[PDB]
């Protein structure tokens, strides 16, 4: 025998309900990945269910033995498989077949035999649960011994309702691995046949508690939040002040005569214990009913200013009091508050509050002339007038408010008077004087333990405090209630309650295609906190990363464990805080460096020195913008009452919320239709793309719409389409068809491109492609000779610009990141609210109909109440967030239509608005759910550096360009446009004349000439 | 402006028209369940119109 | 800016302060209801606490 690992077998069919192509979580007994395996007759204790598999070629397994003793005297479970049939035998049996047909099963006792059954790699899995032996038998016959570390699920083979009680089990013969099982939960991911093809622990890793999180077996790299870590409590202090034992109850419940219902004695008790077990048997009372303080709870934090009250009553008549109750007992012998913290005790007492003859003294107050308020008694027993005239005795309704009870021996059980104590006692007065007994503790000196000063209850570190408690506070508290420091007065020492630390986890993974290392964050946390953990076996979660030397770093964030911190610099991938990221690096790990915010670049300023760029660049940048949502129509109705009436009858009863969400819902959806209306149909008249399609080398065949496929998309949205993508809920589909918007989007490109932007200022005004270009570089501070003089390099420069587009849209599958998570928003939305249809509330089932055929209608309206109250909260939710993203999406389908109104439909001065650099035009692109703009961007580049002067003096006055700036290449000196270097003799026809020359700062002599 | 007017007075409508609803309890009026109750099951039934 | 940090904080505050708010049970404490009550009647105070 040794020790291996469980690689990744112990999975099992959790129940017999068919799954199909889902990845479904379930907390259960498993075996945990990774577990340490015994790999052999001893004595196995039954750990709570085995995971047993026989590999074995000979059949020398002949069957299993289990029990708690296997002594013939606790009923045994014995299974044994001879050659057809599984004899299965609960019998009680002293021994067993150990000491062709070479052998016999002769056993040694067969006692009260309870229950009888019949029917390589062995796997069985015996799980004894819910007075079930389930055993789950994967026989995979494999041709050889080679063990696989793969995976094989365990259909359940038997389920026996034997209901025995089993510790130990051995194995019968005529090798095998043995592990034992605890309670963990998993992800199975049940294939499309029904069968677990595989499963993820959620213990084991960070990373197999990402993939639970996500309930995903292919994580994404990106620092993901998951639960959160807190320091266990290392001990359980509990304090109290020094104590006495007295205990004055029983011979006080013993005595022989106690008061009258009207007569009662308020016994004030203080400085004992709460021995109250007597009062069980030693003092057998049946009648024990704690109301607001269920019974065998009392040992702690019990009792402040504990009261008793001692009533003697008839039989029948215990019932009338209890809190909250009225009558003539309530009106005018004893009134009990609301909130009564407390016991009633109620026995018969026959021989101890009667006479054999019959004892006629303990009366009542029939009547009195005071009302009775709680905690107050009946004293005057002057008799109650009833009349305005002053009454007397007889006469008016008057008669003496004192009536003899008959407590006769020989009456029945509903005359049999009761004693009766009311132990009333307030759990709140801070300082207090009563409960049982405990074990004191010192100061836990710097350690996170349950602390439990005079019954303050919680988990905290006890630290010397310089508060100054004067000498009558007890507790102290801070703005936020919070209890923040507490003395007990055996120690009379003022301490603090700062709380066990605690936090959340985060764990950092490059993905799961790129690894499988992962990082771990403790947010907010002290590292040498964290080790501390560590090493004394106290992080709740549990998995422990290996603390090796390098690997533990302290960010302001909190502590970063499985990466190493390097001084270096790099763009941030994995964001953490306080500006250090981590990212996956090359032999290959995760490291976090500080963030480097870009490169440095240092600008050389001078007195003189320009820079004007002597070329450019039309670049092509994509910007994509979510311009609708999907709309969604709820039926309050049917998604909170699953077509019952008597539901609906009980939704009825709450007002006009259905009216309300369906309202609402109603104007997020024509919200919905007047986006895409002000966003794609800004334009009169459809605009036709001419037959001949030559725009003076601009190529416009990725973007116009090609007739040689369905649906009349260009090739870029048909890159854009593909690449994007019950129970009352319904998608009503958009009002404009996806060809529609197409169409649209074909219009305003055609007439963009054709017209201009003339066609957004009224009527479309015809123009060539060359010509508006060159209004555009007009528009952005460039002389239009720069465009004719270029056109072609130009229209190429556009043209690649396009391509790579095509590849920027293609290659990277992201690109579409803003559309794609809107439509992962609204259909995680939707998850969620079908979801929670399956969740109880708090109620039977989480079923309308099981409810209805199981409970008459009366009972069954309060589990109907509660379903509903829980859908309905759900509705209110759901709608609520759907309100907030149709504004969120409104403000974004707003932004959309004004830059096609602007970036589109005209070009904008707005500096970064229609892309990055000097704007020229724009182009619109349908996509699901939103826009795409293809802004076109003029970029100066191929710089040079020159000597500048603000002013020329020529003629003893100074000179200014008219547009242009006054530059230099060192000898001779030129006026030029400031976006592109286009030198020119400087001459009047640039020049303005302005004062003479004893003004500017920067003035240099030269020469303007005359044309 | 005239939708922004309708929604408000609609709104308050519905707020107030809500004082009505019996949301699963005895009435939707407090003085008939003072005056009709005792206070213990009166607390729960005030407490679920509140 | 002050205002909005102050808004933040008075939304903290708030979160924290109905921690201390009964809700109509008997305390504003899990840990006094557990060790006051059996499991069975304290579900109740926990589900209006919840
Ligand atoms: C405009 O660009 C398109 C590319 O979409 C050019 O079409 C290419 O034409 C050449 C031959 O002329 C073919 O070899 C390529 O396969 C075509 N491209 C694709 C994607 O199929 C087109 O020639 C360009 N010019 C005009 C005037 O349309
Ligand atoms: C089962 O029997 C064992 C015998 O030692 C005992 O310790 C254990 O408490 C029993 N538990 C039950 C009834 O499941
Ligand atoms: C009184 O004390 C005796 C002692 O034997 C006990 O048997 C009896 O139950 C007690 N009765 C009460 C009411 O305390
Ligand atoms: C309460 O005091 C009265 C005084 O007469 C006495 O008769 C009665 O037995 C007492 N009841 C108790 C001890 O609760
Ligand atoms: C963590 O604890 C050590 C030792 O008490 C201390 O020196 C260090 O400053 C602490 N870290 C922070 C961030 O305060
Ligand atoms: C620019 O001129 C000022 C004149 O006061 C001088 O102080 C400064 O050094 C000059 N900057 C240069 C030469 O870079
Ligand atoms: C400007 O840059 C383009 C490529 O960006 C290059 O082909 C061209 O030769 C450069 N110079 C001029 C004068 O266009
Ligand atoms: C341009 O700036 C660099 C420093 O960045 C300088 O060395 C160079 O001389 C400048 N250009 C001219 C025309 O002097
Ligand atoms: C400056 O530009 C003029 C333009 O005519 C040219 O002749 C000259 O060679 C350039 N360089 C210098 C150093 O003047
Ligand atoms: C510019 O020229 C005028 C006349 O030629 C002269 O008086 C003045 O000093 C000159 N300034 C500089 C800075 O050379």
């Amino acid at each position: 025998q040794s020790y291996t690992n469980s690689f990744t077998r112990g999975v099992y069919y959790p129940d017999k309900v068919f799954r199909s192509s889902v990845l479904h979580l379930t907390q259960d007994l498993f075996l945990p990945f990774f577990s340490n395996v015994t790999w052999f007759n001893p004595v196995l204790p039954f750990n709570d269910g085995v995971y047993f598999a026989s590999t074995e070629k000979s059949n020398i397994i002949r069957g299993w033995i289990f029990g708690t003793t296997l002594d013939s005297k606790t009923q045994s479970l014995l299974i044994v498989n001879n050659a057809t049939n599984v004899f299965i035998k609960v019998c009680e049996f002293q021994f067993c077949n150990d000491p062709m047909e070479s052998e016999s099963g002769v056993y040694s006792s067969a006692n009260n035999c309870t229950f009888e059954y019949v029917s390589n790699l062995r796997e069985f899995v015996f799980k004894n649960i819910d007075g079930y032996f389930k055993i789950y038998s994967k026989h995979t016959p494999i041709i050889g011994r080679d063990f696989p570390q793969g995976f094989s699920a365990l259909e359940p083979l038997v389920d026996l309702p034997i209901g025995i009680n089993i510790t130990r089990f051995q194995t019968l013969l005529a090798d095998y691995y043995v592990g034992y099982l605890q309670p963990r939960t998993f992800l199975l991911k049940y294939n499309e046949n029904g069968t677990i093809t595989d499963a993820v622990d959620c213990a084991l890793d960070p990373l197999s508690e990402t993939k639970c999180t996500l309930k995903s077996f292919t994580v994404e790299k990106g620092i993901y939040q998951t639960s959160n870590f807190r320091v266990q409590p290392t001990e359980s202090i509990v304090r109290f002040p020094n104590v006495t034992n007295l205990c004055p109850f029983h011979e006080v419940f013993n005595a022989t005569r106690f008061a009258s219902v009207y007569a009662w004695n308020r016994t004030r008790i203080s400085n004992c214990v709460a021995d109250y077990s007597v009062l069980y048997n030693f003092a057998p009372f049946f009648a024990f009913k704690c109301y607001g303080v269920s019974p065998t709870k009392l040992n702690d934090l019990c009792f402040t200013n504990v009261y008793a009250d001692s009533f003697v009553i008839k039989g029948n008549e215990v019932s009338q009091i209890a809190p909250g109750q009225t009558g003539n007992i309530a009106d005018y012998n004893y009134k009990l508050p609301d909130d009564f913290t407390g016991c009633v005790i109620a026995w018969n007492s026959n021989k101890l509050d009667s006479k054999h003859s019959g004892n006629y003294d303990y009366w009542y107050r029939l009547f009195r002339k005071s009302k009775l308020k709680p905690f107050e008694r009946d004293i005057s027993t002057e008799i109650y007038q009833a009349g305005n005239k002053p009454c007397k005795g007889k006469g008016p309704n008057c008669y003496f408010p004192l009536q003899s009870y008959g407590f006769r021996p020989t009456y029945g059980v509903g005359h049999q008077p009761y004693r009766v104590v009311v132990l009333s006692f307030e759990l709140l007065h801070a300082p207090a004087t009563v409960c049982g007994p405990k074990k004191s503790t010192n100061l836990v000196k710097n350690k996170c333990v349950n602390f439990n000063f005079n019954g303050l209850t919680g988990t905290g570190v006890l630290t010397k405090s310089n508060k100054k408690f004067l000498p009558f506070q007890q507790f102290g508290r801070d703005i936020v209630d919070t209890t923040d420091a507490v003395r007990d007065p055996q120690t009379l020492e003022i301490l603090d309650i700062t709380p066990c630390s605690f936090g959340g986890v985060s764990v950092i993974t490059p993905g799961t295609n790129t690894s499988n290392q992962v990082a771990v964050l403790y947010q907010g946390v002290n590292c040498t906190e964290v080790s501390v953990a560590i090493h004394a076996d106290q992080l709740t979660p549990t998995w422990r990363v290996y603390s090796t030397g390098s690997n533990v770093f302290q960010t302001r964030a909190g502590c970063l464990i499985g990466a190493e911190y390097v001084n270096n610099s790099y763009e941030c991938d994995i964001p953490i805080g306080a500006g250090v990221c981590a990212s996956y690096q090359t032999s290959q790990s995760i490291i976090a460096y500080t963030m480097s915010l870009g490169a440095e670049n240092s600008v050389a300023y001078s007195n003189n020195s320009i820079a004007i760029p002597t070329n450019f660049t039309i670049s092509v940048t994509t910007e994509i913008l979510p311009v609708s949502m999907t709309k969604t129509s709820v039926d309050c109705t049917m998604y909170i009452c699953g077509d019952s009436t008597e539901c609906s009858n009980l939704l009825l009863q709450y007002g006009s919320f259905c009216t309300q969400l369906k309202r609402a819902l109603t104007g997020i959806a024509v919200e919905q239709d007047k986006n895409t209306q002000e966003v794609f149909a800004q334009v009169k008249q459809i605009y036709k793309t001419p037959p001949i399609k030559y725009f003076g080398g601009f190529n416009f065949s990725q973007i116009l719409p090609d007739p040689s496929k369905p649906s009349k998309r260009s090739p870029i949205e048909d890159l854009l389409f593909n690449k994007v993508t019950f129970n009352g809920l319904t998608v009503l589909p958009p009002l404009l068809t996806d060809e529609m918007i197409a169409q649209y989007t074909s219009a305003l490109l055609a007439g963009t491109i054709t017209s201009g932007w003339t066609f957004g200022a009224g009527p479309a005004l015809q123009i060539p492609f060359p010509m508006q270009m060159a209004y555009r570089f007009n528009g952005i501070g460039v002389t239009q000779n720069v465009l004719y003089e270029n056109q072609k390099l130009i229209a190429n420069q556009f043209n690649s610009a396009i391509g790579k587009i095509q590849d920027s849209l293609f290659s990277t599958p992201s690109a579409l990141g803003k559309l794609q998570d809107v439509v992962n928003h609204n259909a995680q939305a939707l998850n969620t609210l079908v979801k929670q249809l399956s969740s109880k509330f708090g109620a039977i089932s989480s079923v309308l109909n099981d409810i209805l055929s199981r409970l008459d209608p009366p009972e069954a309206e309060v589990q109907i109440d509660r379903l509903i109250t829980g859908r309905l909260q759900s509705l209110q939710t759901y709608v609520t967030q759907q309100l907030i993203r149709a504004a969120e999406i409104r403000a974004s389908a707003n932004l959309a239509a004004t830059k096609m109104s602007e970036c589109v439909l005209g070009q904008s001065k707005r500096v970064d608005f229609c892309g990055k650099g000097y704007h020229l035009m724009s182009f619109p692109q349908s996509a699901p759910h939103g826009v795409v703009f293809l802004h076109v961007t003029y970029v100066p580049a191929q710089e040079k550096n020159f000597t500048t002067a603000p002013a020329i003096c020529h003629d003893g006055k100074a000179h200014f360009p008219r547009e242009g700036v006054f530059v230099s290449n060192g000898t001779h000196w030129f006026v030029t446009q400031r976006n592109f270097y286009e030198p020119q003799i400087i001459t009047t026809d640039n020049t303005f004349v302005s004062g003479n020359c004893d003004v500017v700062i920067g003035i240099v002599n030269n020469t303007v000439y005359d044309p």
